[PDB]
């Protein structure tokens, strides 16, 4: 099949430097020709460069870069929605997740039914309305779920994204470190998710047997994976923003990418939050950028027994 | 509900230099303000000092330090069940597991239907009579059951302990390093353990399930949680003076003390063994403390969803 | 029962040097007590020296030291047959991998109707015509299975080497690197293996339940266990010379060796490719080495319950 890759330099979802250049760094890990190498057609639109918006401040005083947050992932949308329209799998680099609303609204676009699967330590669905850090990467899912358009202020330059998916059509993975507002936003809508602690009971493998239920369960549609890095346990990703212990093991994280591409139904694809400059080391950096690269290789019929 | 911490720089249940600041490890790590943030009531008993015993030689030329230990256990106790007697869920701070003596005396004193959950590499149940190092600290269950009574002798400083529980009333998890003469009483008083095969075989949540039925199935009673880190796998725990590979996961500790919490039962909690000067580097030691509070705070409520 | 240790400090089935400190390092790290402590009567037979062969280049300028490995495991052979003969379970310490091709040989030389589970990261079945690196440790069942011989080139030095078992006699516990041309063969010849994704999937626990119906459903047979240590992870054994991330875990490795103890028909054993000279520190070395003499000790009986 093929393949679409994107670049996201984008780092104004949250305030620490260095996400912008998780593109270059996983680019550098051989993720290119590593996705040749299984086969796939590749389709490289370069890495985006998003126009800034001066003078970009606090809404109600705590949501941070609105109109630039705003911006850059309506331009990113359009890129989407572009590659998926030529038929295109797209894959996303990131920077920070609040690309997640580009890439699903441009995903959105040419394919209204996908579901999504958000492999994540966190569950970023916090509202401008619920966030203690006014930081935007932690509210994607907010603007793109339906039934909480309503408890959904709307902010400076996201008048163009329309909520489109489901509550019901969203399942998280790897949830470990909630808010009690997102909790209850969970909890009130039924969104469905498997914390570690699930993970811990029914095992990887019933996991996924469980979410592809909830997804296409009675009928095959688009599957959008928005990855995200901290998503592995710390001792796997070092080089990211919100590291949480008693994360995915690398295995896990490689079951869950090999048993999406095994529904031949993955339509786009996210991998963000990887951060070279948090690291200790050089080496560290290294090991994240690989193990992102795994990830998506996986994702696309990478296999461990070959 | 209402929470008391007792630190116990005590040392001398063994050998190696460095359990002593166990307890300020752990404060640096941020419990305090981490239990508060639960929503707790503290009372910091402080960091206790116990008298010394000058000339305290070994009992028939192998028992270590029989009377220091005898001593700062008896202070130990009253401390121990002065809190318990006020209310509070007592947490105590180690210093090595020789404490547990103290403790769980000082605790029974109030609760005498508590029972004992032992989460350890090891069972800590060699009497001075069965033991190889002499040292205490793999020896506190000893003095503690009622079926072993006669079978222990009497250490100089050990008048005052008088055995509390039945050996019905405790239950291990984790062991994977037991002598063959604490393999002989643990199968001759039919005690009830989970060794790191079990739970393989078996999973942490059955695990779980089970050691409830055992303990609190016919009715509610008082836990006694005793915690010893190095039931962590070394690479998780690595401050520690005995590890032992294979030992449990960062999830399935986590999965242990939440599951604790949930009964709604815990009345004391010890967290032992956390020695800072056996690590390696600094890192090594600020993640055996972090991981020493992510135990109590989960124990005590701190959830992996919000 | 009675055990029969022979030490193999080969290593030119590889270019890496070290290998053939295995041994030394496995003995220095408690071995022989560890046996005598279970039970076992032990029959050393030392570290045997085998003879070299000067001027022994490439084969059809690929296959490396041809005939030095060929020699070497002639050698092999005949002190395992010997042992096997006088009833001992053989347990040889290598060097590299290619040592597989004498001990199984040997082996089968008695017992004709053995079969073989091959732990192990990489299937070690290139041909001298599918290689690429031309190492004879990664060709070891290519000279044992016998529906290969057909496409297995002779090489200088193997003409006593002669196929014995077949192709549903062995089985692959492990896998997570296998070369297309490995695949091909498995495929073609249906050899069954459970890869590291196979484990993610069913459990430890169902693979070895399979792996026992697959040998000795029908009826029972010695048990060849040919354990090559980089089956585990690299973060468990680090001095090895083909690291390949996402392995066996200490308590699966271990719930392997336990469970082909309690089948009671295990004949000989393998424990290769540790090498303490690739290890970064004096414990990492430490580390792999006692791995590898746990591996063993719970191969005859030692228990993670006592
Ligand atoms: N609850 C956090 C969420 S951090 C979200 C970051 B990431 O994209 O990595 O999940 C907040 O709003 O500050
Ligand atoms: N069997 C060992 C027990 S070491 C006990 C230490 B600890 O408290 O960590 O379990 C002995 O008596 O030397
Ligand atoms: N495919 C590799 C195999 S490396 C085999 C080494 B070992 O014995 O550790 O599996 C090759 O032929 O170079
Ligand atoms: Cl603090
Ligand atoms: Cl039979
Ligand atoms: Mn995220
Ligand atoms: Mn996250
Ligand atoms: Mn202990
Ligand atoms: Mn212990
Ligand atoms: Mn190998
Ligand atoms: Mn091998």
């Amino acid at each position: 099949h093929s393949v679409a890759v994107i670049g996201a330099p984008f780092s104004q979802g949250q305030k620490r430097k260095g996400v912008e250049h998780g593109p270059a760094a996983i680019r550098e890990a051989g993720l290119m020709k590593r996705l040749s190498s299984l086969g796939c057609h590749l389709k490289d639109f370069g890495d985006l460069s998003f126009t800034p918006v001066p003078k970009d401040d606090l809404y109600n005083n705590l949501i941070v870069n609105p109109r630039s947050v705003g911006l850059a992932n309506q331009e990113l949308a359009e890129v989407v929605s572009r590659a998926v329209s030529d038929g295109y799998s797209c894959v996303t680099l990131g920077g920070d997740h609040s690309l997640a609303i580009g890439t699903i609204s441009g995903h959105a676009r040419h394919c209204p039914d996908l579901c999504v699967v958000w492999v994540d330590a966190h569950a970023d669905i916090n509202t401008p309305l619920t966030t203690s850090s006014g930081n935007l990467h932690g509210q994607p899912v907010s603007f793109l779920l339906r039934e909480l358009q309503d408890k959904v202020p709307q902010l400076p330059g996201f008048s163009w994204i329309k909520p489109c998916i489901s509550s019901a059509s969203i399942v998280y993975i790897g949830l470990r470190d909630v808010d009690p507002p997102e909790h209850f936003i969970l909890k009130n809508y039924d969104i469905q998710y498997f914390s570690m602690r699930d993970i811990d009971r029914l095992g990887i493998q019933k996991v996924m047997e469980r979410t592809f239920d909830l997804l296409i369960g009675k009928r095959q549609r688009p599957i959008h994976l928005s990855f995200d890095i901290d998503a592995f346990d710390p001792t796997l990703a070092p080089a990211t923003g919100t590291p949480v212990v008693g994360g995915l093991t690398y295995r896990e994280g490689m079951y869950i990418a090999e048993e999406i591409h095994n529904t031949g139904l993955l339509s786009a694809l996210d991998l963000v939050e990887v951060n070279p400059q948090l690291a200790t080391s050089e080496e560290e950096a290294k090991t994240t950028a690989n193990l992102a690269v795994d990830v998506i290789a996986s994702s696309f019929g990478q296999t461990r027994e070959g």
